[PDB]
């Protein structure tokens, strides 16, 4: 409700918009690691984290300040950039994403 976290949830919208669904739609639900065979993803990943995760914590007011909606959102990008290998189609859409978030999320309201 905060001015800044005003600012947060206008990115998270974007974020989840049809603009940027090609690249955007690996990151829309936590990793089904069991789904997809990646028997070590959690072993590897210790805080999952992903756009509807941001979008409940959004919801409920879990996020205090714009830098704990910041960190959320960067983990999410850092655990794709930790699991996968940095040549995977999933880390050049996580870049592209990355890229919409910094960009906006510099413009933050002072
Ligand atoms: C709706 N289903 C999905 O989102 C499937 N996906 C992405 C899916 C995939 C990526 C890597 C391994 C196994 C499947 C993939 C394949 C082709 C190109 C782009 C992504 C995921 O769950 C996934 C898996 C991982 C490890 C990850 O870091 N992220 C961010 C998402």
């Amino acid at each position: 409700l905060s001015e800044q976290l005003k600012h947060c949830n206008g990115i998270l919208k974007e974020l989840l918009s049809k603009k940027h669904a090609a690249y955007a739609w690996p990151f829309y639900k936590p990793v089904d690691a069991s789904a997809l065979g990646l028997h070590d993803y959690h072993d590897i990943i210790k805080h999952p984290m992903d756009l509807s995760t941001v979008k409940r914590k959004m919801e409920n007011r879990d996020y205090r300040d714009a830098q704990e909606f910041a960190a959320d959102v960067r983990l999410m990008f850092s655990n794709c950039y930790k699991y996968n290998p940095p040549d995977h189609d999933v880390v050049a859409m996580a870049r592209k994403l990355q890229d919409v978030f910094e960009f906006r999320y510099a413009k933050m309201p002072d």
